[PDB]
C-alpha cells in the first residue's frame, strides 16, 4: 500500500524517519534534506507572499546551512519566509497528497508501572524497586506482564491464571479469561533480568504510540529514571531508535514533573490524551473513577493500604494490574482516541506528539493550504505578553428565576473571525476610537463604509478574504461533509439491518463497497440476494466506515474548537494585539447587543418598560427569564408538563429566528462586517415542575446557579435533570454524603417548595448525628505539614486543617501508629472546647479508628453542632438566602393576622 | 553537537579555557603578587538624590584607582 511515516525525528543534518512499507513492514531511514528558504526578491516572482510582495526560492546543502542562515541574514533587520521548523517542511514535501494510513501497522504499545514502598514512591528519586511493569502491545494484542518474585520489600510466590479467572467467593481475582489468555506471563527472581527484559521487549517492537494513564506522571519519569540508577544511563538510552532521551523539569507548575522526551516513540499521557479531549467533567480524574464512569466496569474492592497488597495477596496484585492496564484500553475503545491522535497527525501532516500543542497544528495545516496555492508564509515576529480584556460576564442579581430560556451561539470565535475577516495581512489602518458604551448601543457614527470593523478602532477589507477567514471555512467545510457521510452510513447500516430483519437467502459475495456514500435501491437489493454472514460482514465494514466517519468528525471539532487559543498566542507566527483585542471585544460587543435588543423586544411584547431578563450570562450566553410572558399567556391554559414544554419550545422558534436574526443583521451592516453568521439556539430550558411551588432555578453569584433543565439542545426529558455548577455539590470539600444531601435538597428548592425544604432539613439532622462519622468527616489534602507550626504547637497563623493534623500528630506520640504523610487522606473533625488533646479540631487519614484509649473520648467531645454549621446550614442556608425561601420555621402569626 | 545528536558521552574538559591553563603550565605555578595590577576603586556622584546604577542622571566628579604594582 502506500507509504505513510510513524515517528520523524532529526540528528545532525539528516532526518530519521520510520515509515510502513507497501508489504505492510517498518523501516527506518535517513535522508538528508535540502531546505527551501524564501527571501524577499525585487524582481517579479512567482512566489507572492500573504501581503503581496514578491519573494524566492533560496536551497541549502545542509540543514545546519539554513539554520546559520536565517541568524545571519536576521541580524542585518530583514524578514524571512518559509518555515523553520523542517519536520513539517519535510512531511510535506515527501508526502504532499492526502495520506492514506491504516491504523493496524502502527503498534499503540501501553504501559502502567506498579511499584511498592514504605512512603509514596517519588517518580524522581526512584527509590524502590520496580516489581510490576505490566507492558501491552496493539501488533500483538498480548499483556506481557513482567513480575518480580522475589523483591526487597518481600519475596512473594508465582501466578496462576486459573485462579486469577477463579472469583473472590473461590478466593480468585475474577481477571476476564480474554484478557488472561491475551496475557504472556512471565516471572523473574531479580531485578536487573527483568528490567533487561523489559529493555529487550521495548527493541524487539519499538512502539509508535505509548499511552497508558498517567504515562508522563509516575510510569516513564519511573521506568527512565530506575534503569539510569540500576543499570546505568548507557542502558536507558537504548529505549529510543534515535539513542535520544532527554528530560525537563516543570517548577513553572507547583507540580515538579520531570517530564522525558523519549525520541521515535510519542511519549503520549493518557490523562492529559483525555482531560483535553473529553470535554466531560468528572468530579476526580484518578484512573478507577474515570474507568466507572466511562466502561461502568467496577473496580474489585481491596483490603488494607496500597503498599502492603503485595505481601498479603500477590496474586491479587498481578492480576489487579491485568486488569489495570486494560482498563485503559477499554476507556480507548470507548472513546477512539488513538484513532484521532492519528487522524489529526496525519490530517495536518505533522509528528503525533505535535497534536498536545495547538499552536503547532494550526502552523501544519496553514503553511499546507498557502503551499499549494504558491505561497510563503511570515517568519514568527518576537512580541511580549499583554492582559488583554478577558470573558465580559453579566450581572448575576441571585433572585429566583422561575422557568429560564437559556441559549447561546455556537462556534463564536471562528464565525467572529469568518465575519470580520481577522488576518494579519488583511488589517488597514485604526479609524478613530470611541468608548465602549457608544458602539454597544449603537449611539456612535457608523465607524466607516467602505472597510469591516471591530470594538477595537482598526480597519478590515472586505473584498479581500483572508487566511484565517478560507481556512477555517474549509475546514467547517470538511466538518459538514464528514458529517453527512456518517449520516449516510448510519442509514446505510440502518436500511441494511432492516433487510436483514426482513430475510435474505442467498450465496456468498461482496461486491464492491463504496464507502461514506448511501447507496441506490438497486443496490440494497444486491446486497439482500446474499447470505445473512454477508449481510452482518457489510455491517461490520459500515462500523469500520462509521468509525473513520465519527473520528474524522470529532476531528474537525477539536481544530476549530482550539482555534482562538492559538491567534491569542504569542508564539503562533500569526499574531497581533489588535486582532486578539478585536475578536474579543467584538464578541463583549455581540453579546451585549443581543442583550440590549432582547430587553427591547421583550419589554415590547410585554408593554412594560426597564425591565431585565438577562442573567449571569457569558461571553457566549444568556439566560433569558422569560417568566412575564407566559403571565401575559395565562398559566391555566396548560394541564401538564409537556404542554407546558411544547408551547416553550414553539416560542422559542417564534422568538429567537425572527428576532435574532435581524437583531444580528442591523449590527453586521452598521459594522459593515463581511457577511452575517453569528446564530443562536435554545440549548437549554429550566421550567419549574407544574402545579408545585418550587422556584424553579436560582443564582448564587457570577457562573453559579441551578437549574430545573427539562430539554437540553432539542433533546426532551421525560424528568427533568437539574444542572448545578459551583455550589457545594462538586467541590472535594464537602462529603460524598453531604454532596448528596446537597443535591437532594436543592432538587427539593427547585421542585417541590417551601416545606419540602425544612422537613428535609429536619430528616437530614435526625440521620446526621446516627451515621458513621467518616461518610460525614471533612477529608482534606495535607499540604504544609510543618511550614506554618513552630514546634507541634500552630505556631504562626495555621489553616484549619493544619492545626488537626498537628493534633492528631502529637496526640499518637508512642501510640504505635504511623503519622501522616503529606497528601493522605486525613479527615478534619472539630473538638468540642477542653478536649484532652488541646485543640479545637482533629485529623488523621482516614481508614484508622480511633483508639479505645481515645475513641470514647472523642465521641464524647465531638460537636457535630460546628461540624452540622458548617457543612450543611452553611451552605444551605446562602442557597435559600438567594432563592427566597426559609430552610428553618420562623414562627410567624400570618396565620392568625388574618 | 554531532555525538549530541546521537547521544554518546562527550567525555574530556569542554572548557577550553581549564585546558589551556593546564597545558600552558601542567607543573605547580609559582607566582609573586608583586606583579598582578589590582585596582581599588570608590567613586562618589554629584547626585542631589541617589540614583540607579545604570539609570545615570547625576554627574561623576570621584576618579580613584589605587594599584598594587
Amino acid at each position: 500500500m502506500k507509504e505513510f511515516y510513524i515517528s520523524i525525528e532529526t540528528v545532525g543534518n539528516n532526518i530519521v524517519e520510520r515509515y510502513i512499507d507497501e508489504n505492510g513492514k517498518e523501516r527506518t531511514r535517513e535522508v538528508e534534506y535540502l531546505p527551501t528558504m524564501f527571501r524577499h526578491c525585487k524582481e517579479e516572482s512567482k512566489y507572492k507572499d500573504i501581503y503581496g510582495k514578491n519573494c524566492a526560492p533560496q536551497k541549502f546543502p545542509s540543514m545546519k546551512d539554513a539554520r546559520d542562515w536565517m541568524k545571519r541574514m536576521e541580524d542585518i533587520g530583514l524578514e524571512a519566509l518559509g518555515m523553520n521548523d523542517f519536520k513539517l517542511a519535510y512531511i510535506s514535501d515527501t508526502y504532499g497528497s492526502e495520506i492514506v494510513y491504516d491504523r493496524k501497522f502502527v503498534r499503540v504499545a501501553n504501559c502502567d508501572i506498579e511499584v511498592t514502598g514504605d512512603k509514596f514512591p517519588d517518580p524522581m528519586k526512584a527509590e524502590y524497586e520496580i516489581d510490576a511493569i505490566t507492558h501491552y502491545d496493539s501488533i500483538d494484542d498480548r499483556f506481557y506482564v513482567f513480575d518480580l518474585l522475589n523483591s526487597m520489600y518481600g519475596s512473594v510466590s508465582k501466578w496462576d491464571a486459573k485462579l486469577a479467572a477463579k472469583l473472590d467467593c473461590e478466593g480468585g481475582d475474577e481477571v476476564p479469561q480474554e484478557i488472561l489468555d491475551r496475557v504472556i506471563y512471565m516471572p523473574f527472581d531479580n531485578e536487573r533480568d527483568m528490567l533487561m527484559e523489559y529493555i529487550n521487549l521495548w527493541e524487539q517492537k519499538r512502539p509508535a504510540i505509548f499511552t497508558g494513564w498517567n504515562i508522563e506522571g509516575f510510569a516513564v519519569p519511573y521506568i527512565m529514571n530506575r534503569v539510569k540508577m540500576i543499570l546505568g544511563e548507557r542502558s536507558m538510552k537504548r529505549f529510543s531508535p534515535i539513542g535520544r532521551v532527554k528530560s525537563k523539569l516543570i517548577q513553572n507548575m507547583y507540580g515538579s514533573k520531570e517530564i522525558y522526551s523519549i525520541d521515535g516513540v510519542s511519549i503520549l499521557d493518557y490523562l492529559d490524551l483525555y482531560k483535553k479531549f473529553a470535554f466531560t467533567n468528572l468530579p476526580s480524574f484518578s484512573l478507577e473513577s474515570v474507568a466507572q464512569h466511562e466502561t461502568k466496569k467496577g473496580k474489585l474492592p481491596y483490603d488494607g493500604p496500597i503498599n502492603k497488597l503485595r505481601e498479603t495477596n500477590h496474586q491479587r496484585y498481578i492480576s489487579y494490574n491485568i486488569i489495570d492496564v486494560e482498563s485503559v484500553q477499554a476507556i480507548d475503545k470507548i472513546r477512539g482516541f488513538i484513532d484521532l491522535v492519528l487522524s489529526m497527525s496525519y490530517y495536518a501532516k505533522m509528528p503525533f506528539s505535535g497534536v498536545m500543542s495547538p499552536i503547532k497544528t494550526w502552523d501544519a495545516i496553514i503553511f499546507n493550504s498557502l503551499k499549494g496555492e504558491h505561497k510563503v508564509i511570515p517568519q514568527q515576529g518576537s512580541h511580549v505578553k499583554q492582559s488583554f480584556p478577558g470573558a465580559f460576564v453579566f450581572e448575576p442579581k441571585p433572585i429566583a428565576r422561575r422557568y429560564i430560556m437559556s441559549f447561546d451561539l455556537t462556534s463564536l470565535y471562528p464565525s467572529i473571525i469568518r465575519q470580520v475577516n481577522i488576518s494579519p495581512e488583511t488589517i488597514r489602518g485604526q479609524f478613530k476610537v470611541h468608548p465602549i458604551h457608544e458602539y454597544i448601543a449603537g449611539t456612535a457614527p457608523k465607524p466607516s463604509d467602505e472597510y469591516s470593523c471591530s470594538p477595537n478602532g482598526w480597519m478590515y477589507d472586505k473584498h479581500q478574504e483572508g487566511i484565517i477567514p478560507k481556512e477555517i471555512a474549509k475546514v467547517f467545510f470538511q466538518r459538514k461533509d464528514w458529517k453527512k457521510k456518517m449520516f449516510a452510513e448510519e442509514m446505510n447500516a440502518e436500511a441494511i439491518k432492516k433487510i436483514i430483519m426482513k430475510g435474505a437467502g442467498s450465496c456468498s459475495t461482496k461486491p464492491e463497497v463504496e464507502r461514506y456514500v448511501k447507496f441506490s435501491d438497486d443496490f440494497l437489493n444486491e446486497l439482500s440476494n446474499y447470505t445473512e454472514s454477508v449481510l452482518n460482514s457489510l455491517i461490520e465494514e459500515c462500523e469500520k466506515a462509521a468509525t473513520l466517519a465519527n473520528t474524522n468528525q470529532l476531528n474537525r471539532k477539536i481544530l476549530i474548537n482550539s482555534l482562538y487559543g492559538a491567534l491569542g498566542n504569542i508564539h503562533f507566527r500569526y499574531y497581533d494585539l489588535r486582532n486578539a483585542t478585536a475578536i474579543t471585544i467584538f464578541g463583549q460587543v455581540g453579546i451585549q447587543w443581543i442583550a440590549r435588543k432582547i430587553n427591547e423586544y421583550l419589554n415590547k411584547v410585554c408593554g412594560t418598560n426597564d425591565e431585565d431578563f438577562i442573567a449571569a450570562g457569558d461571553t457566549d450566553s444568556v439566560y433569558v427569564c422569560v417568566d412575564k410572558v407566559i403571565e401575559k399567556v395565562g398559566l391555566d391554559r396548560f394541564k401538564e408538563q409537556n404542554d407546558l414544554v411544547e408551547f416553550m419550545n414553539q416560542f422559542g422558534k417564534k422568538k429567537m429566528e425572527p428576532m435574532i436574526d435581524v437583531a444580528y443583521r442591523e449590527l453586521c451592516d452598521y459594522m459593515n462586517n463581511r457577511e452575517h453568521l453569528m446564530h443562536m439556539d435554545r440549548e437549554a430550558i429550566s421550567c419549574p415542575p407544574l402545579g408545585s411551588k418550587g422556584v424553579g432555578g436560582f443564582w448564587k453569584a457570577k457562573k453559579r446557579y441551578a437549574l430545573n433543565v427539562y430539554d437540553m439542545e432539542d433533546k426532551r426529558f421525560a424528568e427533568p435533570h437539574l444542572k448545578i455548577m459551583g455550589m457545594e455539590t462538586q467541590q472535594s470539600s464537602t462529603p460524598k454524603a453531604v454532596q448528596e444531601a446537597l443535591e437532594e435538597s436543592i432538587r427539593r428548592i427547585l421542585q417541590e417548595g417551601e416545606e419540602s425544604v425544612q422537613e428535609y432539613y429536619k430528616n437530614f439532622e435526625k440521620e446526621y448525628r446516627q451515621l458513621d462519622y467518616k461518610v460525614i468527616a471533612e477529608v482534606k489534602t495535607a499540604n504544609d505539614i510543618a511550614k506554618y507550626d513552630d514546634k507541634g504547637w500552630p505556631g504562626f497563623k495555621c489553616p484549619f486543617h493544619i492545626r488537626g493534623v498537628l493534633t492528631y500528630r502529637r496526640a499518637v506520640s508512642g501510640l504505635g501508629v504511623a503519622p501522616i504523610l503529606d497528601g493522605n487522606k486525613v479527615m478534619v473533625l472539630p473538638l468540642r472546647e477542653g478536649n484532652p488533646f488541646g485543640d479545637k479540631c482533629i485529623a488523621w487519614p482516614s481508614g484508622t479508628e480511633l483508639p479505645k484509649e481515645i475513641r470514647s473520648d472523642v465521641l464524647s467531645w465531638i460537636d457535630h453542632s460546628t461540624l452540622f454549621q458548617k457543612s450543611f446550614v452553611k451552605p444551605l442556608a446562602g442557597m435559600c438566602e438567594s432563592a427566597g425561601m426559609d430552610y428553618e420555621e420562623k414562627a410567624s402569626l400570618d396565620f392568625l393576622f388574618g
